[PDB]
């Protein structure tokens, strides 16, 4: 279900993941991107300020909500680099987004913070249609998970 | 599991949530409070100006985030009248605050929802703990179950 078209997306939303742990803050990336194909709104994580809150797809979910009229909504896609955590997952679907395609899944992240022997995070990783059953979800991308694997590490895993 | 003091809090935010209803809102409110008793913060639904994600104990959190250190967040209790949503239970554990307290579950509103007709939630009703596990929870309060089923019947009968 990832498309080439797909994938060049993902790729942003790692740069982007990057962008941020080079920054002092978690490696998440995600852009928004309407039914044309035109970028909207690309975000990452800025927890590093004390607000654990501070996760990219939370911030297009509100400004989709503030800037695009329901139809265009749910016509939309947001690609992520870690899929949606609860938080997310429910503001996406509350504001009435579209798809969703991601890179690596939660569960890839929680399998590796066991390997690794670090903390699970304080929010169970919950599949997004566990928390929001009606939403079109891809991924992941296996073309990508080496690279993920290698930045979560460089986080989560020290 | 829920002493006077709780159900003088959870009294307030039944306040709350009427002030919301009669705002055009719908009624919802929820209080922080610190470990020494004062109220922090308190708040209610505001999604009337076309924003599904504006709850108050999504608010509550981001508040906290901004204005307490871990350590008070930890020991603060959030009380409201209806069970947080997943969107809320994640940001309350992502932000580390400590007890939560509900008058009613979010079961209970499913279930009276579905009586109503009603259009389900995008977003499932998952009970809190298997958002965020470690959290703890009390409630419902049976003293207010009525009341909370009159108050929601007002928005959300048909
Ligand atoms: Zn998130
Ligand atoms: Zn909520």
């Amino acid at each position: 279900a990832i498309s080439d078209a797909d994938l060049k997306y993902l790729r942003r939303c790692v740069d982007l993941a990057r962008e941020a742990l080079d920054d002092g803050d978690e490696p998440f990336g995600s852009v928004l991107v309407d039914h044309t194909g035109t970028t909207l709104f690309e975000d990452r994580n800025r927890v590093k300020d004390g607000d654990a809150t501070a996760h990219p797809e939370f911030a297009i979910a509100r400004w989709a909500a503030r800037h695009l009229t329901p139809d265009r909504r749910a016509r939309a896609t947001v690609y992520t680099s870690g899929e949606h955590c609860p938080m997310c997952a429910a503001a996406h679907a509350w504001v009435g987004l579209g798809r969703i395609v991601y890179a690596t899944s939660s569960a890839q992240l929680g399998g590796w913070l066991t390997e690794w022997g670090a903390q699970a995070p304080a929010v169970a990783t919950l599949p997004i249609n566990t928390v929001a059953p009606g939403v079109v979800v891809d991924g992941p991308a296996e073309e990508l998970a080496e690279t993920m694997h290698n930045l979560y590490r460089a986080k989560f895993g020290r």
